[PDB]
């Protein structure tokens, strides 16, 4: 099966930088594919990366195609996410989520980012 759950917790003020993750055991997280994110405070949702497939596709955001990176741990049961560019003003919420078929639908706890400041 897939174990898993988003967390991490940083701060990310303007030119910031964040560290979270998505928590994976037994499936790792590259190994499958795994996607994660997707949450904020009355600001809509807010993806930050993922690596769907091989890892072919990968996510950043919706601003940070190459200001963003899906920094992951395979021996440590997590992947990590080292998102730059908010700015003081704009709090995030994020959840992880797999997406390769016959492992896409967990992921669901609840994490963040606090812009710094």
């Amino acid at each position: 099966e897939v174990q898993l759950v988003e967390s991490g917790g940083g701060l990310v003020q303007p030119g910031g930088s964040l560290r979270l993750s998505c928590a994976a055991s037994g499936f790792t997280f590259s190994s499958y594919a795994m996607s994660w994110v997707r949450q904020a405070p009355g600001k809509e949702r807010e993806i930050v990366s993922a690596v769907s497939g091989s890892g072919g596709s990968t996510y950043y955001a919706d601003s940070v195609k190459g200001r963003f990176t899906i920094s992951r741990d395979n021996s440590k049961n997590t992947l990590y996410l080292q998102m730059n560019s908010l700015r003081a003003e704009d709090t995030a919420v994020y959840y992880c989520a797999r997406l390769k078929k016959y492992a896409f639908d967990y992921w669901g706890q609840g994490t963040l980012v606090t812009v710094s400041s």
